[PDB]
């Protein structure tokens, strides 16, 4: 009646030794998490990262948001953290007649789902989200500035969110095409700013550090639940599901998790207090809203584990003609240009995913030839701005291969859509392409022999 939370998510709390590797860790928990979709970390008690920061001298520009249950929301798109603050306890003072700390959190999320759901009720709060600047930066040590030796301690630990990209294990390192992607987001939340259900680009690991203040509230379903999810709200809302120009235009909503346990779809619910971590897994739907002020900091990720889904969400991608962050190839065959220095559990994998590759690729080329397009030549196409390398078709970044046409300079087509790039006839047209089969077997081999 009225709201029923959803049962809680895993909470681990490894040793200092299952601690000091992330990754190894995130292996670990994975067969429980994943059936979960988002899990929490509560970090060994003396791991205490130094958060220090001017609440004076950091200014943002808020972000404003409507609290409407299926309500489109655009996903990406001025304060100082003190004078934010101070709207921020005063508007959940003030909403609940209360102290902040006396306001149970069991009725706080209560509320929020009333609230989003009366169309009556017109609450608007805001909220900062960012990538670090210097304006605004990681709350985690960085290095600059003299630091304190304790800020130093922390300074390289896998936990901390700006090294998690470039570790030897995770995979989206030596992508350097993507800012918007791999850089740490800050957020600075208030009493019911949420974030709409979503999943990340490519499919991405999330890890969330709650650096201070009142606890963040999280709903998650797991990746194999991704697609019942996303039926039950395209019948309850098809207009986030209408075509968009681009990444930038990506619709969003809250949706009440009852809702979709009604409809058969596990959730999972979690309240993260300061220094703690949520981590969310590959397609993980998750949404979830804050208790009141505090301040978050995000990082997407990518393991060995993800690899092969990374390709299967490029290929749901195409399906949708949804826009790419990067090219998945390019960064396989980045990769594999490094093999000798590649980590050899990284070296194993990438080679998987590589004979795949390889395989559909010349499914692809053999299919255009027989389509009668005989003409090629070599492109380096990881030179070419992404916005030059789109499928006029469905949107994807092309990397091995595209065709082109004389008839329509600048324009391409991955090999899927041959017949959608123009009228003339096949031999008019040409494969553009990045490497022969002879080129990628020193490639394939390289990482063969790295990985033993
Ligand atoms: O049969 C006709 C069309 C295709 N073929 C040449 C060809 N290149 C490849 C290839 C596959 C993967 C990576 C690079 C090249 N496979 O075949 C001539
Ligand atoms: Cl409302
Ligand atoms: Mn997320
Ligand atoms: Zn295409
Ligand atoms: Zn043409």
């Amino acid at each position: 009646s009225m709201f029923l939370p959803p049962p809680e998510c895993p909470v681990f709390e490894p040793s200092w030794e299952e601690f000091a590797d992330p990754f190894a860790f995130i292996h670990k928990i994975r067969p429980i998490a994943e059936q979960t979709g988002i899990c929490k970390v509560r970090p060994p008690p003396d791991w205490q990262p130094p958060f220090a920061c001017d609440v004076d001298k950091l200014h943002f520009t808020p972000r404003i948001q409507r609290l409407n249950e299926l309500e489109a929301q655009t996903r990406v798109k001025d304060y100082t953290l003190r004078t934010f603050g101070e709207m921020a306890d005063a508007f959940k003072s003030d909403y609940f007649n209360m102290p902040v700390h006396m306001v149970p959190t069991e009725l706080v999320e209560k509320e929020f789902w009333r609230l989003v759901s009366t169309i009556e009720e017109d609450v608007t709060v805001e909220y900062g989200a960012d990538i670090a600047s210097k304006e605004f930066g990681s709350g985690f040590p960085v290095r600059d500035i003299k630091l304190s030796p304790e800020e130093e301690e922390y300074l390289d630990s896998g936990w901390n969110l700006n090294n998690m990209p470039v570790m030897e294990q995770s995979v989206l390192a030596h992508i350097t095409a993507i800012c918007g992607m791999k850089l740490p987001w800050l957020y600075v939340g208030m009493c019911f700013s949420s974030f709409c259900w979503h999943i990340e680009d490519h499919w991405s690991y999330s890890i969330n550090y709650l650096h201070w203040g009142e606890p963040k509230t999280w709903y998650g379903v797991p990746g194999y639940a991704a697609e019942q999810l996303e039926n039950v709200m395209k019948k309850l809302a098809p207009e986030l599901f209408v075509s968009q120009p681009d990444l930038l235009h990506q619709l969003v909503t809250i949706m009440n998790p009852n809702t979709l346990m009604t409809h058969e779809v596990p959730v999972y619910r979690t309240n993260q207090c300061a220094g703690e971590f949520v981590i969310t897994f590959p397609r993980a739907y998750h949404s979830g809203f804050n208790q009141g002020f505090n301040f978050a900091e995000a990082v997407n990720f990518c393991t060995v584990d993800w690899l092969p889904l990374g390709r299967q969400c490029v290929e749901h991608y195409r399906l949708l003609h949804r826009y790419c962050v990067f090219s998945h190839d390019e960064m396989i065959c980045k990769m594999a240009s490094k093999a000798d220095v590649l980590d050899v559990v990284v070296a194993s994998t990438v080679q998987k995913d590589m004979a795949i590759m390889i395989e559909d690729e010349k499914a692809l080329r053999e299919t255009v030839r027989k389509l009668g397009v005989i003409d090629s030549e070599r492109m380096d196409f990881e030179l070419l701005p992404d916005d030059e390398r789109q499928c006029v078709k469905c949107k994807t970044t092309c990397f091995m291969s595209a065709i082109s046409c004389s008839c329509k300079p600048g324009l391409l087509v991955c090999l899927h859509h041959v017949k959608e790039l123009c009228s003339c006839p096949p031999y008019k047209y040409k494969l553009r392409y990045r490497y022969t089969l002879d080129d990628l077997y020193p490639m394939m081999n390289a990482l063969k022999l790295r990985a033993e």
